[PDB]
């Protein structure tokens, strides 16, 4: 019921306890308070329009899915999309002050991946890891979720700009599914869950990442999709091609996406689309055997620009883009 929170956790790994179990950095700051997980979310005059973009790095977000402080945003991806990948990126190259991960997986492979990634992050001493494996309990494992929201929470009090990761709200989902049927059954700790992050008119913001792991969409995809600000796809197709990070564009949305970029920004957003449109499109008349070329000037331009859209799509992971880099790279795309 209640959990520890402070600067003192920055660095550490927290279990389904509130325990610090490991640490990938080492702090100045000794900061170790006490709060309860779970506390009610923000009433509606404590909440702040989403106004400020929450800058990525990431080119193909920054430009056509911007996502805004206090944001909550779903990742929806199969095994094998590099979803780990793309939220590692988010780490490093967003600007947040601060970065709350919470990991509700099976295997403890993957709690020691992560750690070692954070080990040799520039990211490490900002950051807070949160874990449950398979080996803990249902109950464990919903817990982790409400840990890593209540570490967050405080931060957001301090008027700090969080970054929280929830990976995945479907094994956070199915635990919740058992902790249910010990009751007899509870369901409704997913929204009470998911409307916590945001920016408070006194204090700082919560943009939240939500993974949700994809067989095609359950009704767990479904829900989730319409209580989130957005969401980005990750195209198993894309991932097969080639192109990292496999997002698919015309299937993503940012909801706030018009109120946090500037009308100059919106027009080339919308003519970027356009131009995905079309070589999406060209696509299917070249599968068919129908293009040829010389003869539909039209086609001939949309094909030209193929080379350079796919190559504005695609980045390394290592590499980060500032606002102004992507606004100009997206301009020569589309000239």
């Amino acid at each position: 019921l209640h959990t520890q929170v402070g600067r003192g956790l920055l660095g550490a790994v927290v279990n389904p306890l509130g325990e610090v179990t490991d640490k990938f950095a080492v702090t100045d700051n000794s900061e170790i308070l006490y709060r309860p997980v779970d506390n009610a979310p923000p009433l509606y005059s404590e909440r702040a329009a989403i106004e400020k973009p929450f800058l990525t790095g990431i080119k193909v977000i920054d430009s056509l899915l911007t996502c805004g402080e206090g944001q909550r945003m779903g990742i929806f991806a199969s095994a094998g999309c590099g979803k780990t990948f793309l939220m590692n990126m988010l780490i490093e190259h967003s600007g947040a002050d601060i970065y709350v991960i919470g990991l509700i997986g099976e295997r403890g492979r993957e709690v020691t991946e992560t750690v070692d990634y954070l080990k040799n992050s520039e990211k490490k001493s900002r950051c807070v890891l949160v874990y449950a494996t398979s080996d803990y309990s249902s109950v464990d494992r919903c817990n982790a979720a409400y840990i890593a929201t209540a570490i967050a929470e405080f931060f957001r009090t301090e008027g700090h700009k969080v970054a929280l990761f929830i990976d995945s709200l479907t094994r956070y989902a199915r635990a919740l599914r058992d902790v249910a049927l010990a009751a007899g059954e509870v369901f409704d700790s997913l929204p009470r869950l998911l409307e916590r992050p945001g920016k408070l008119k006194a204090g700082g913001s919560i943009t939240a990442f939500y993974t949700v792991l994809l067989e095609f969409a359950d009704p767990l995809a479904e829900e989730v999709r319409s209580i989130l600000d957005g969401h980005i796809y990750l195209s198993r197709n894309l991932a097969q091609k080639g192109q990292f990070p496999a997002i698919d564009s015309l299937k993503s949305i940012s909801r706030v996406f018009t109120q946090v970029v500037d009308e100059k920004h919106r027009i080339m957003a919308a003519a970027f689309r356009e131009l995905l449109s079309e070589i999406e499109e060209l696509r299917t008349i070249i599968d068919f055997g129908e293009y040829k070329p010389g003869e539909n000037a039209s086609q001939d331009k949309i094909y030209n620009k193929i080379s350079v859209v796919e190559s504005f799509l695609k980045q390394d992971y290592r590499l980060g883009f500032t606002y102004e880099q992507t606004m100009e790279l997206i301009g020569e795309t589309i000239r």
